């Protein structure tokens, strides 16, 4: 029940997602692994310990490596998973950049609104992709042969980002709804340094209209009443999570440098 332009819009986004999302993480390799001012630390202490994960690697031969992280003993132990996380983030960010670049609506913006929309939304698009491999019953992100298992209840969902992943997973969205959420978020007319506000705003309104129409054509069940409005509220939450994670990343980077070159680009760090 979508117009021809709407069906075209979904097809192009589904196509860009198919070409740039390595859902089995086959091409993520060469990554680092964990080895074998007072109020600043307390804040970074608080920052890192809210999402503790164990790590699993399944070998191509049938072997398994498992990593249980240290307990908080007040020292540098809390940074042991950071270089690995930054390699995963970088790998995810590359996929996200390729996603934007293959979308015609994105390619037709000026190069400096592109860079500035990407800086605004890279974390949000990455979290949206990670929700699709998140297993809410085991508390696990299943990334191919890599697994990231949350670490022992519902106090765990006090961390807003964990609560976001569980709430988003409960809506049981289709692939099309996920990519439309990525578009609406990528084309946010109000990111720092956007110049073509009006063009980006019309594109966004239009990805939103397609999503509302998609839901109305394909989900008549009483369970998905107001589903479109739940998605828009989740996007608002994610924008907020996104700003909190940016501050926390800069606080950590301030006392313990870890960001990759691509992360420095996306987050304003100049290397000087
Ligand atoms: O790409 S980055 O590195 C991956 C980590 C974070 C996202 O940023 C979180 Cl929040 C998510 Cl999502 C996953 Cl998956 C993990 Cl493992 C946790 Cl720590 Cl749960």
């Amino acid at each position: 029940g979508l117009t021809e332009e709407q069906r075209m819009m979904i097809r192009e986004l589904m196509d860009a997602q198919m070409k740039t999302f390595d859902t089995t993480f086959s091409h993520f390799k060469n990554f680092r692994l964990p080895g074998v001012e007072a109020a600043k630390w307390s804040q970074v202490r608080k920052d890192l310990c809210s999402l503790k994960v164990s790590l699993q690697l399944r070998g191509e031969d049938g072997s398994v490596w498992n990593y249980k992280p240290p307990a908080d003993s007040g020292g540098k132990e809390i940074f042991s998973l950071l270089p690995h996380m930054a390699d995963m983030s970088t790998y995810m960010f590359k996929g996200i950049i390729s996603f934007a670049k293959v979308i015609s609506y994105f390619r037709d913006l000026p190069i400096e609104d592109q860079i500035s929309l990407l800086k605004g939304a890279a974390f949000e698009l990455c979290q949206l992709r990670f929700n699709t491999v998140f297993n809410a019953e085991t508390g696990t992100w299943e990334c191919g042969r890599l697994s990231y298992c949350l670490e022992d209840f519902q106090q765990l969902l006090l961390e807003p980002m964990l609560k976001f992943h569980y709430m988003l997973k409960k809506l049981q969205l289709h692939e099309e709804e996920y990519v439309l959420m990525q578009a609406i978020s990528l084309f946010s007319p109000d990111r720092p340094g956007v110049l073509q506000h009006r063009v980006v705003d019309q594109l966004q309104e239009q990805f939103a209209i397609t999503l509302k129409s998609y839901i109305e054509c394909n989900r008549p069940q009483p369970a998905h009443r107001f589903l479109f409005l739940k998605i828009m509220a989740m996007l608002t939450e994610l924008r907020s999570i996104n700003a909190q994670h940016t501050q926390r990343l800069l606080r950590i980077q301030d006392i313990h440098p870890f960001a990759t070159p691509l992360m420095q680009e996306l987050f304003g760090i100049t290397g000087s």
